[PDB]
């Protein structure tokens, strides 16, 4: 039992729904390293549209979302695309007996990333960063050098949540074919504390 | 409340970083000691002078910002350094310790790993030291937009007026226009110092 | 001291890498223990040999070197990997504990999120196993600079002679000019097993 680690589990059931129910599998690793989470993602789309790429056919098919929004206690509210029963703390290679009530500790630090306002100030300095939210890196499908995906994650944006983190996949070349699968990516963010 | 494994600006800090202007911009480092390594976070928001409203086509000179942070041999941040020492100190809270820092030779980057460059050209070739290895070198995107590419460029170690170095260059190649440096944040790693 | 949260090259090698002759690359590798995540960095410098001097106007084939580790069920580096066992051990300061470890599972790439490449034609479409997910694919730059660079593929697991593995492959497009091989350090985790 291990309250350091919020995971899916390292080989998750269908669990995250991008077009039908459970179409995807996010395996999803939150490690707190005190104030940072260690964080690590990949994706597989098992069924439907984007478990079969083709651009030529489909030439708007370049996007993927997957949100996870917390309420204000951290725990995943239901307008996720991630499902929730094997979202929970480590126990082993799987989850602990019932559904977690707090990992505030691994929620993106609210200073650090706020919740978007509409600021009414022109003067570039009262700007609040548009860009610290974000980490934009590219992801390769197979992890074959050639088929690039950008991954965009953004940190507390969501606006219907106390605390939300969405993984966006997008890519510009035409794929043909191809099941969406991403090589695994590592990042971190400021962790918020109780 | 108070935290000897997180060095940082706060997580959200007031102008703290010179690059053109004094204080000119806020840079967010948060430096997490995890043993043996240091993971590292950090984002650079310019909220006045030139790099607030970058213009490639009147300015085509301005596509590179240099951050410094140099050390001392107990840790302690530089008056030279581009980063400011006021809110520069272990984590308590969202802020920082009630008075500065002594000592935070554990979060310097390791000094066997990245020795001070020297001025010897004369070694037998197979003991060649790395010039790599001191850097991280990837890619952050102004304002998260994915056209908007900078290379970020980290050196550790590589000042030669300091005991300890972390210097974070930002550069582009494309033609920005009326643009505010705002990087999406990058993590990185580097081997830690121990007293 | 001794610490079991940090298993190592040193941060400071001696030649401890065969990719064409014996002990011609200088491997860094530290790997610390964030509970269930393992962070890794790594950085390579080919001190004699072919890659000690890249040139692709005369060696145009010369545009790929694969650094491999192979474990065996306890964690132990087999003789057939690429890196040399002497000093692959728990940190002690910037060296290693005196003996060679018996274990190091809690280190080794995750079995469930990583299982081993298996040939199997039993295939319902919708159960079949991530093929990307044990890959870290990213760029890293020789010498630190931005013009330099390379693809670094880490592979985790799918060494077949092996219980784990841990490779790592560099490549270029690029027409090298008497470049000495010297990788940017480059930043990843991956899922811990546990004993």
């Amino acid at each position: 039992d291990d309250r350091r680690t919020l995971w899916t589990t390292p080989d998750p059931s269908p669990n995250c729904t991008i077009d039908e129910e459970r179409d995807s599998k996010l395996t999803l690793v939150l490690t707190k390293c005190g104030s940072q989470i260690l964080a690590n993602v990949s994706l597989l789309v098992v069924k439907g549209k984007f478990s079969n790429i083709n651009n030529n056919t489909n030439p708007t098919d370049k996007k993927i979302t997957v949100k996870l929004l917390f309420n204000e206690k951290g725990v995943l509210m239901d307008s996720s695309s991630l499902k929730k029963e094997y979202w929970n703390y480590r126990n082993d290679n799987s989850t602990v007996s019932q559904a977690y009530d707090n990992a505030v500790p691994f929620m993106p630090n609210i200073k650090a990333y706020p919740k978007p306002t509409t600021d009414t100030s022109a003067k570039p300095e009262d700007k609040k960063s548009a860009a610290k939210r974000y980490i934009v890196s590219n992801v390769y499908i197979g992890g074959l050098p050639d088929k690039t995906v950008v991954i965009t994650i953004k940190l507390n944006a969501e606006t219907e949540s106390a605390y939300s983190m969405t993984f966006e996949f997008t890519w510009a070349k035409t794929f043909e074919n191809l099941q969406f699968d991403s090589s695994s990516f590592t990042f971190s963010y400021i962790a918020q504390e109780n």
